[PDB]
């Protein structure tokens, strides 16, 4: 029966790192990576993580099964941090959250329920956006449209396209919007263009779907939620798939969670148990490990006290190389204006480099990026930073 | 949306639960758990994982993912666990193994890849069987029909009846057989009746599915894999979804794996490729914790060597309650043959009880067992065996 079974295609973001391996030159950079690396180059364990785990090794008793939603501290620590500690989408029990296998089982669970208890038929994406939204949207079986976004000439958030291309979303249609660090473009709405697409949503009837996969990356826990939370005043329903993989660095563990909010309490429930019937039929219960480790991050004043300042070195130092970057640039004879890239917030941006010119870096220099122009401003470290701006001015 | 979405029917397994942590009155005996238990009603962590998780802690130096199919030493141990130390399917690379979230999280694996890369549009699953089969085949569009099993007058296998309703299946269409324990009957196939099963299915074209989740509880690690070795042995391709769950506690952190084999190596490469495909999809790539446990432990000697006597314990405690259950029942007046109990492997059996007298064991106190009459062997101990007996030779 696997006879005829065609050889899927590879993945970018999985087909480079490969190809860096096997490149074997001798001062090589990959920036095409999609995790968090430090000034020496390497993706460590917070600190605070390490010392969440030596509590869980001496306390756990039991690997005895979660529910189906997971652990439950776990899911109020996450609903405190997106909607905020007073908010009324607590008190009023409207929001239920599941612990879910990543932010991506986040989506799919979403997906599935989306997919078959209700109406929707299509969910509409930035363009761009991650690559692997349109696969977990098309598996559940669901239609991916897009609506623009970037403006390749001037590098901004082109507000008009969008608007003018949502418009084509009919009542009914779900509508995703990454919360903040747009990946790959680095771009976000302001606070006033936040709330212009929550007055907008509303009036024209889109289920809006967050992904929130960077809290923390682009100026703080909280300010990082302003449009979410600017959302959630306006509507009765919305999905928010959010991710502990990046800020935790928690990337293999496997940590997210998909929060529902209805209009109140006995939908939200009724509502839920459908979603809980979705992860049931797919991998049942969530990992506990990393999720145990956030509970407790979370919730001791201590560790807490550590993990933000640990997130707030990483957010520090993807805003040195920002600047680093467009100022190494500079002094390089760099032909062009690089200074959008300051402009952009999280470890990824489009360079504006052209399909053949990536190909040039990689090849003549050890320089490895996507081929959309992609780079992860994390790997890049002061070291480092002076034979890439060489590379790069050298294809300008 | 939400407004009009009707709640899920509640899972009858984790429905008892509550009613069970809400009884609170005496010597209340729950038999509906699906988890090991021991002489003291409680589900340990076993030590060879405290072990593996320190040894973890202690040299971890990043949380950076995983491949979409895991972790590599990982999945050769489990191929070793599964055909044997120099298995062909080994030697002549046949087999891909994909780490995954746990049994139930191969199983909806194999059924996404089988329902996108595959003209499979059915699949055979006995009757009775684990109830969350039909659900995660289902929430796949395949379609699940059964074939008979149980003889519930006899408390055996029909052979002949299974023989005979499994004709009604056709080529190109996938059954599920269970490698050893017998969910939720505890009857398991004879080697010799394996092996006829091998021989019909390679001549009827029935593509195997294996779910393997209690290896090492009915008579050993080796010797309950006879059955999907006999298999094995005569077939190009066929699937098996193991976890690890049971049998080294890891029941959280969400352990198991799918593994694929064809015809060769070039094959099963392309066919694996897009099971990845589906796995990215889904939750991307899966969960390190417990995997790591794993293969640490099956990579030592010194580990492996008190894992299996760990397991070997647990094997014996409930063979030993099997037997101390019927004989309890007998010297207790039982007017009714419980010799079956004897006979059947793993966890559970079905008592042979009818819905009313679970009901009433249940209401008229203490006993509380699934309305099927299956009873989890692991929940009884020396000290409620005189008790829970006695409840039971009240009421035939
Ligand atoms: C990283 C990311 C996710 C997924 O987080 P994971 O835990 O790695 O699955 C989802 N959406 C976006 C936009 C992301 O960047
Ligand atoms: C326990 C079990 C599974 C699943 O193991 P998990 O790791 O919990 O998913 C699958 N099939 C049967 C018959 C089982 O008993």
């Amino acid at each position: 029966m696997f006879e005829n079974i065609t050889a899927a295609p590879a993945d970018p973001i999985l087909g480079l790192a490969d190809l860096f391996r096997a490149d074997e030159r001798p001062g090589k950079i990959n920036l095409g990576i999609g995790v968090y690396k430090d000034e020496t180059g390497k993706t460590p364990v917070l600190t605070s993580v390490k010392k969440a785990e030596q509590y869980l090794l001496e306390n756990e008793t039991t690997k005895n099964y979660l529910g189906i939603d997971g652990i439950p501290e776990f899911g109020r620590c996450t609903q405190e941090l997106l909607f905020g500690k007073g908010s009324a989408l607590i008190n009023d029990k409207r929001a239920r959250t599941a612990q879910t296998p990543g932010g991506t089982g986040a989506l799919r669970v979403a997906a599935d329920f989306l997919a078959k208890n209700t109406s929707v038929k299509r969910v509409w994406v930035s363009n761009p956006s991650w690559p692997n939204h349109k696969s977990v949207f098309n598996s559940a079986g669901l239609e991916v449209r897009e609506y623009a976004y970037y403006d390749a000439e001037n590098h901004t958030l082109d507000f008009d396209a969008l608007i003018n291309s949502l418009n084509e979303a009919q009542a009914g249609d779900v509508v995703l919007f990454h919360g903040c660090c747009h990946n790959p473009t680095g771009i976000d709405p302001t606070l006033e263009q936040w709330q212009t697409l929550a007055q907008l949503s509303v009036e024209k009837g889109w289920l809006p779907l967050f992904d929130f996969a960077y809290q923390g990356f682009a100026r703080g826990l909280e300010e990082d939620a302003e449009g979410l939370r600017a959302f959630a005043a306006m509507h009765k329903e919305l999905i928010v798939a959010s991710s502990y993989s990046k800020n935790f660095g928690l990337y293999n563990e496997r940590v997210g969670a998909c929060t529902l909010v209805a209009a109140d309490s006995e939908t939200v429930d009724r509502a839920f148990s459908q979603m809980k019937a979705a992860i049931r039929a797919n991998y049942s219960n969530p990992p506990a490990h990393g999720a145990s480790v956030v509970a407790t991050i979370l919730s001791n004043d201590a560790l807490r006290a550590i993990w933000e300042q640990e997130l707030t070195d990483m957010r520090q130092r993807i805003q040195r190389m920002r600047q680093l970057f467009v100022n190494t640039l500079q002094e390089k004879g760099a032909n062009r204006d690089f200074s959008f890239i300051i402009k952009q917030n999280g470890m990824f941006s489009f360079s504006g480099l052209t399909k053949e010119q990536v190909l040039r870096l990689r090849e003549e220099f050890g320089v490895y990026a996507v081929a959309s122009g992609r780079v992860n401003v994390a790997g890049m470290t002061p070291d480092n930073m002076a034979p890439l701006c060489e590379a790069i001015v050298a294809v300008l």
